[PDB]
């Protein structure tokens, strides 16, 4: 039923019989067809949500991690390393535990909320805090990949991009062709770069007639790609895309230019609106960063920038359960009422 | 495109052409073959984990809710209601949202933490806390469904049980035959009941060669089915199975006797151990209650009560992201080290 990602696309991936398949049955996620919004429905525009939140660790990063770790193990690596918290750390820790190797996470001795590393820790991640800054931490991470058999699994790891482009493969397999547009969040730009690589690869194989316009969106307070310059003070509630200087900058610009798409911004308020829309009207619960993709579609529709009768696919990068802080900001218990049927039906709106 | 759960097994479910399919592409969850544990390899036993945590809302509840809501709407219902929290409320809210109807959750004021219903609220759940106790909320919840166009989607909703039968169908479709043993958590016992009914249903069709032995497990502090009598004040860190009087008592007992299986208890300590094992060894992150199933396998293994060379399927009911409280609880961050390559490599264990 649910096969290993690398197995499903073995012929299209940099693997061989010598590649130890370290999988958690990631990928092959649901492509939920959305009912609306009505602004899209009235123009005959159909939306589909690639629910990447339904991956083993909760984010699409499992796609690149499964391959990155598999190749790392093939290369004889005793452990994978990254200089980040959140999903990347959680995914790396999970696959390292599956592979039976160590997962190293180097971070500055500063303040770190256990929420950002709790998941990676339960998996057995080796978190090391150093008396330095983000620069020193990422520096020590590299040197650790030069003096010891450690594989750096950060955003620039080629294998991560190779594995993440499979999402595009799955979309085409389901729809029968590439969509007209494809919206997704943009943090370090590795995912958008991979997406484009995927669609171009499927077109070169003859499995896709068209190439979609990549619609990447960033949070207003953290849109270095929109401003065309690094943002030394990234600000946004969408933690996953709180990036001031994307590692895959060049890749993002290329995908934007070649696909004839755009990389624009949406405010946190817009992100929160899309966040609620997906949950309350589509039944889809994703984290804010992911909602940004839907916020992007709302923006273009509002501007009438999406051709009618077109198909729009959105990559909801992470599951809502990933960020309880935002859920609690939106959630609220109503004032209690008397234990009477009349009062209940009233407060219920019946 | 991919056919929804209730359509995949339409011939085995009480649905028809007039049944409005309210789906979020739930089901078809991964069946991850576990590496161990060692105690299992020792006897040549094979364990497979049915990752129900990868369902739309994060729990297997979606299997029953997709059918419950679909039927409710077919019946003309304008909303569904329950007196639950956690996973049931979140699931009911998600599908209600998908269906475009209301999801009412009646709770006793002051008894429920915001976190326990945050997910449902994000989906637009209409929470109504009454000035009384669970008995009052439970009482007027059914009264609400009697006086108004609201379908009751509580534990005993026959459709929720029928929909949960599909999990067994999927296990057989992939393995080719039913496993020798099938362990899972036991709260209201509606799931273990559904599992059994699903297995003997596929067996009556010829799709399943044999019938598995249902191995149900409860937390020691909340094991009414193990003690053979209700538990006034059930207690355990596994909130999902913290039930003192299972609504499906009878169904669970029958499934136990008919399958020649068991319904035993495991301590919270044992649950946490399995919890850590799955994540630290298999790379699978599930919530405490789900880990109870694995803790049970460990138990029967120590007691040498599992036939060697046998296949064991574990239903991991919910995803670990469902309980950030526990994950951060067992979490631990070691003291910082100097920003020297020799310091990091050492702390990491290189
Ligand atoms: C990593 C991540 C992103 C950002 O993707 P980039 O490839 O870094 O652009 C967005 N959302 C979630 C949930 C993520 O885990
Ligand atoms: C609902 C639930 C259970 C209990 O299942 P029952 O059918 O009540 O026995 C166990 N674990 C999780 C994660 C659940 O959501």
């Amino acid at each position: 039923m649910r096969p290993p990602l690398i197995e499903r696309y073995r012929n299209l991936l940099p693997v061989s019989e010598k590649t130890p398949v370290i999988s958690l049955l990631e990928g092959s996620t649901p492509l939920i067809p959305l009912k609306g919004p009505e602004e899209a429905r009235k123009k005959g525009i159909r939306l589909y949500a690639k629910y990447e939140g339904l991956n083993p660790t909760g984010s699409f990063k499992d796609r690149g991690m499964t391959l990155a770790v598999s190749k790392a193990v093939e290369g004889g690596a005793q452990a994978v390393a990254c200089a980040s918290t959140g999903n990347t750390a959680a995914s790396a820790a999970a696959y390292a535990a599956r592979a039976g190797i160590l997962a190293i996470v180097v971070l500055p001795a500063g303040y770190v909320a256990l929420g950002k590393v709790a998941q990676s820790l339960v998996h057995g991640a080796r978190i090391v805090q150093v008396e330095g800054n983000f620069d020193d931490a990422l520096r020590l991470t590299q040197k650790l990949t030069e003096a010891f058999p450690v594989a750096l699994v950060n955003s620039v790891n080629p294998h991560r991009l190779e594995g993440q482009k499979t999402l595009a493969f799955e979309v085409v397999d389901e729809l029968g062709d590439a969509p007209h547009y494809h919206a997704l969040p943009v943090g370090n730009a590795g995912n958008i770069t991979a997406h484009w690589m995927g669609y171009k690869a499927y077109h070169a194989l003859g499995k896709a007639k068209r190439l979609p316009r990549m619609l990447g969106f960033q949070a207003a307070g953290a849109a270095p790609l929109v401003l065309g310059r690094p943002v030394e003070r990234p600000e946004t509630l969408a933690t996953a895309i709180r990036i001031g200087n994307p590692a895959s900058w060049q890749g993002a610009v290329r995908a934007k230019e070649e696909s004839g798409g755009v990389i624009e911004a949406v405010t946190d308020e817009e992100i929160l609106f899309a966040y609620r829309y997906l949950a309350r009207e589509e039944g889809i619960f994703c984290e804010p960063a992911s909602a940004a993709a839907m916020a992007g579609v709302f923006k273009l529709l509002r501007e009438g920038r999406l051709e009618p009768e077109s198909t729009v696919v959105l990559t909801l990068t992470g599951h809502g359960l990933k960020d309880p802080a935002t859920a609690e900001r939106v959630a609220e218990l109503p004032p209690p009422v008397p234990a009477r049927l009349e009062a209940v039906a009233a407060a219920a709106g019946l």
